[PDB]
């Protein structure tokens, strides 16, 4: 068994059954790893768990290979970055629970801790593809790739958390092929429309502050 | 002196926001409350029937009421801006029916999904889709959007400032949760909804986003 085969698992376990009942004996028997090696690579169980959500955030960041285009088009290449990172949300919704327990249930203390991952990538990539765009009169200011991100996410979150409530209150499943879809869409011409729009806007050069 | 049934519901609604239905013990709920654990039982059943009754005590705390949702300026664009507003103080008022809500999406305590529905909102849905239908006359709005869309798209935001806030601060170091990026978080679901429905951009032939067969 190897160190990524017992990283999965435990975080499947993690995001079901939370940080209480998923037993580190159950993680062994389905790894394959003996609870005493699992200790060694991840350390504690408090270990493998921050391990888990560090693995939840690095599942649901796309790579610079999933979000290149060669078309210069601001709008399209903000398009393809809405397209790339919606699309590791669908893959990976155990990643998604994953960060929702932690969410709900503080395990790990997270939000007083150090940063589960670097995430000056994907910013990085989307703040230049903004700042081409304004400049070229196609978006409007006071929006960043911050603003951008946790509009998307919170669409592609929202989907996969609050499906069973929708599904109750509204009879919709978010999850099921044709809602997959127009949840994509959704999240695409938001996106574009919130940075292509002609309304008047506060004077603020960002929605998001830090 | 004696406690009520609604003040046993929002200890009851409290505690399993927090600690979940496994932690969150009737004991303790009998302690913070003052009613007995044998009187809980007489009115609320069992601690599941407790639980869902805080489901559907959550579902009406998120639900603004008539005199939220009446525009007092008759302008389809100002219209909407008051629905987003009064719903997403809603949430923003209420962020423990937010986790009580998210607590069953997580761990299926009550099976809600192929259940009974927890509230009728059906009369929230019937005025947006009223409000959406004028706009499109007029001009102002495209086709294509529901009511359930602009709901789905407004709920998205004002929940993931609170579900998600602890990862965001530790990811991005922003607390969604303070006085600025709570008021942030407001003008990005109203000025997100207003370009969605207002936008220039080729849309597909679909004449809705979300679908209910």
């Amino acid at each position: 068994v190897s160190t990524d085969t017992v990283l999965d698992i435990a975080l499947s376990l993690f995001s079901e059954l939370g940080f209480s009942d998923a037993k580190l004996e159950a993680i062994a028997k389905k790894s394959g790893m003996s609870k005493r090696m699992i200790h060694y690579h991840f350390g504690d169980k408090r270990g493998l768990y921050i391990c888990c959500l560090e693995e939840a955030v690095r599942r649901l960041r796309p790579t610079a290979e999933e979000m290149y285009l060669a078309s210069a088009v601001p709008v399209e290449g903000v398009r393809t970055i809405v397209e790339a990172v919606f699309h590791r949300y669908v893959q990976h919704p155990e990643a998604v629970r994953m960060l929702q327990m932690e969410n709900l249930h503080h395990y790990g203390k997270v939000a007083e801790a150090s940063p589960l991952s670097d995430q000056s990538a994907i910013t990085l990539q989307l703040d230049r593809l903004l700042m081409l765009g304004q400049d070229a009169g196609a978006f409007r200011p006071g929006i960043s790739a911050q603003d951008v991100f946790t509009l998307i996410a919170s669409i592609a979150v929202f989907r996969i958390n609050s499906r069973s409530t929708t599904l109750n209150l509204y009879g919709i499943d978010m999850m099921n092929g044709d809602n997959t879809d127009g949840m994509r869409r959704m999240a695409v011409d938001t996106v574009l429309a919130f940075l292509t729009s002609n309304l008047k806007s506060a004077d603020e050069d960002s929605y998001l502050s830090r």
